[PDB]
């Protein structure tokens, strides 16, 4: 897998297909990014393609196999592999309702009837994404009720890990994406699908950690690299590095949000020296930023900081069992539109050990715009803008957004990041990180406090050290 900046994009939401995408990455981002994690096509009754009636397809409207397979041939790709849960309108879901209980694919459901009656105590020891019950009464043809366990919508129906029938479902598609060419998977939300009584159900050790390695294992013989996504301490990402399935950089989001708010450089360096291998290293995602993600590295005090310093066009935060849970913001928002304090917390995203990955509104520096949220009535949509490509042209035309492409570049194109991090000593207000891989070597010093980013490099052609203010 190559050490350049990916993409992390929809199929429809930029251009009127995936094939606008491609024509769009062809003439600008060619040379930028070298990889693409594309946000699910296959169709969906919920959640953007989060909640597939199969992998094994690929929505029309969004695309067609042959168009992402011409993306797999020139960059690589990622695409989700919804580990967790399937669609309700998924053949496999509307077989078990037409057999009822006598189907293949209902033991391969979870079924609440089966754990007995659940205590009190039990029941509020199960980690909750909403405050309804994850239960689902399910109408058969039958004409009975029989309860199924879902954590999110109820479209989604999860699927659990004692039926085989799990495991083989999941081969199949690996099986298929794999084929289709995908470079990574990333395995999403799959700490839910441990379930047990008395238990929280997420995250369960050492099961959850089993099935991960079986999914990964499958995908290895494939080819696919897998990327399993969960919100919780970082302590679980630094296993999933020992597992060698690559974790997520969720926590560098709000420790730059607060590292640029306060010019405050301690927490971003401690967390550099000890921070976990092949990462994959986000600023702005497609889902808002989950704050438990910061915590441990981040002080309460700190976080308390950053969230009040928030509360002002800029983030909201929407929190189900915390005083604050998520924060919905453009990135570019998230800084007040400072372009230079945005450049500057890309190029720490870029000088991060692991592979950064660069999200679309956050690549044309867009603005968050409510009226899409309200009209949809989803949070997350505020970073979810559709573009345009006339749109994209003259926002590409923005300067901060041409910087922006000029470091994207210099990172993927630069031999040093293929060598070994070293970073450097440096005041409480500024960071000072290097790469050195064999001659080349190259150097991110930015000043928080005035939000300039000095990057020195050293040329082949040149024979010469050279310094450029990115
Ligand atoms: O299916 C629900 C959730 O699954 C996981 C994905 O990362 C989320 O974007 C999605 O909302
Ligand atoms: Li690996």
């Amino acid at each position: 897998l190559k050490n350049a900046v990916q993409l992390i994009c929809y199929p429809d939401r930029i251009g009127n297909n995936l094939k606008d995408l491609y024509t769009v990455v062809d003439t600008h981002l060619s040379e930028a990014i070298g990889g693409l994690h594309i946000l699910p096509f296959f169709p969906s009754n919920a959640d953007g393609g989060f909640s597939p009636l199969t992998h094994k397809e690929v929505d029309p409207k969004f695309g067609t196999w042959d168009d992402i397979e011409a993306f797999t041939a020139k960059y690589d790709l990622c695409v989700d592999l919804t580990v967790n849960h399937i669609s309700d309108e998924s053949p496999e879901f509307k077989d078990f309702i037409a057999n009822g209980f006598d189907s293949e694919y209902a033991d391969l459901f979870v079924h609440v009837d089966k754990f007995g009656e659940i205590s009190p105590d039990d029941l509020a020891l199960i980690h909750i994404r909403k405050e309804k019950e994850p239960f689902r009464e399910v109408t058969l043809a039958d004409g009975t009720k029989t309860r199924v366990w879902c954590t999110f919508t109820e479209q989604q129906i999860d699927l659990n890990y004692e039926s085989p029938l799990a495991y083989q479902l999941m081969e199949s598609y690996i099986g298929f994406l794999t084929s289709k060419g995908v470079n990574l998977l990333r395995l999403d939300a799959f700490g839910y699908t441990t379930k047990r009584i008395g238990t929280s159900c997420f995250l369960v050790e050492p099961e959850v950690y089993q099935i991960l390695d079986w999914i990964n294992q499958v995908a290895l013989k494939h080819g696919a690299e897998c990327l399993p996504e969960v919100h919780d301490h970082i302590s679980y990402q630094y296993a999933i590095s020992r597992r060698n399935m690559h974790p997520y950089g969720f926590a560098l989001p709000p420790l730059l949000l607060y590292s640029l708010l306060d010019a405050n450089s301690t927490y971003l360096k401690n967390w550099l020296r000890m921070c976990p291998r092949n990462m994959v290293t986000v600023l702005d995602t497609h889902d808002g930023i989950c704050i438990p993600d910061v915590e441990g590295v981040l002080p309460d005090e700190k976080i308390k900081v950053l969230i009040d310093n928030i509360d002002a066009r800029s983030a909201a935060n929407i929190h189900s069992v915390g005083a604050i849970y998520q924060l919905t913001c453009t990135f570019y928002d998230a800084l007040m539109q400072n372009d230079d304090a945005y450049i500057a917390a890309r190029a720490i995203q870029f000088f991060t050990p692991g592979i950064p990955q660069v999200y679309y509104v956050g690549l044309l520096a867009g603005c968050n715009d409510h009226e899409l949220m309200e009209q949809t009535g989803e949070l997350r949509d505020i970073n979810r803008h559709y573009y345009t490509l006339e749109e994209v042209e003259q926002d590409i035309q923005k300067p901060v957004v041409q910087r922006l492409l000029s470091l994207m570049k210099f990172r993927s194109n630069y031999p040093a990041f293929d060598g070994h991090f070293e970073l450097n000593y440096s005041n409480n207000s500024s960071v000072a990180m290097a790469w050195r891989h064999g001659d080349y070597y190259c150097h991110l010093f930015v000043d928080l406090n005035f939000k300039t980013v000095k990057v020195t490099y050293t040329d082949v052609e040149t024979g010469e050290t050279r310094h450029l203010e990115c």
